């Protein structure tokens, strides 16, 4: 009666919570595809691309943490289900991530336009994703009136490189910071300057 798994596991991912680390996570088979009373999960992984073999260890739980890895580098990952009879399909291959570091990178400014007495509009230039040393999940725009200390700000989402600040007291001058984020926080601000009219 029992025979091979029927299927490998679904939803797998892999994601550091450190940046020596990437934890692997898939859903669990449900136990009609066993096919026996125990299934383990033979699980492969290794730096994207190298002729190197495959790391490789079988665990019974849906996880495995893969220790000792660079920041921020991809893996491919293959999860196949076995048990006594024999092992589940040839598995698909995932990409996961070791864990996210701060950014490095620094936003660069391509200008800020003066619309009004009360308003402009910011605009920096796309950051190096490499320099992300994570995912990119947005900018932060930090901007504080100095006179002519409260602070605002404004989040943006990753895709977007320009935002227009609104409300701003005539005739002051203020000082205004932009900065990328990860998953694991901020990158360093480039900081600018600018004054708006009279009115
Ligand atoms: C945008 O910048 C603000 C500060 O201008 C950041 O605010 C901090 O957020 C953390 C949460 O991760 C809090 O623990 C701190 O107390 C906050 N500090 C201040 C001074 O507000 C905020 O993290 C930035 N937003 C993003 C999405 O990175
Ligand atoms: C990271 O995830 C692993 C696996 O779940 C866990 O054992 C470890 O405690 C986590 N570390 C932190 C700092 O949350
Ligand atoms: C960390 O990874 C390097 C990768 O070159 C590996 O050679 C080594 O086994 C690891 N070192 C330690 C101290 O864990
Ligand atoms: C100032 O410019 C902003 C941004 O375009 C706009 O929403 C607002 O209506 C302008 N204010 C005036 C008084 O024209
Ligand atoms: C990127 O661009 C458009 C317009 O801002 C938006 O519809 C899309 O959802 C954006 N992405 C995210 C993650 O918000």
């Amino acid at each position: 009666g029992t025979a091979a798994p029927e299927k490998n596991p679904v939803d797998v991912k892999g994601e550091g919570n450190e940046t020596t680390n990437m934890v692997i996570t898939w859903k669990p088979l449900r136990w009609m595809d066993w096919n026996a009373p125990q299934v383990q999960y033979r699980v492969q992984w290794r730096p994207q691309g190298t002729r190197g073999p495959w790391q490789e260890q079988i665990v019974s739980d849906p996880f495995l943490v893969v220790s000792n890895t660079s920041t921020f580098v991809p893996y491919e990952i293959k999860v196949q289900a076995v048990n006594s009879q024999g092992k589940g399909p040839e598995p698909q291959v995932t990409i996961g991530y070791s864990g996210e570091d701060y950014p490095q990178a620094i936003p660069e400014l391509e200008g800020i336009e003066i619309l009004n007495s009360s308003a402009v509009l910011v605009k920096w230039r796309p950051v190096d994703l490499a320099q992300v040393k994570g995912h990119l999940r947005g900018y932060n725009v930090t901007y504080w009136r100095e006179g002519s200390i409260h602070k605002d700000h404004v989040v943006v989402p990753a895709n977007t490189t320009s935002v227009i600040l609104s409300g701003l007291r005539p005739y002051s001058s203020y000082h205004l910071e932009v900065q990328a984020f990860n998953g694991r926080g901020s990158g360093p601000a480039s900081e600018f300057t600018f004054s708006t009219p009279e009115g």
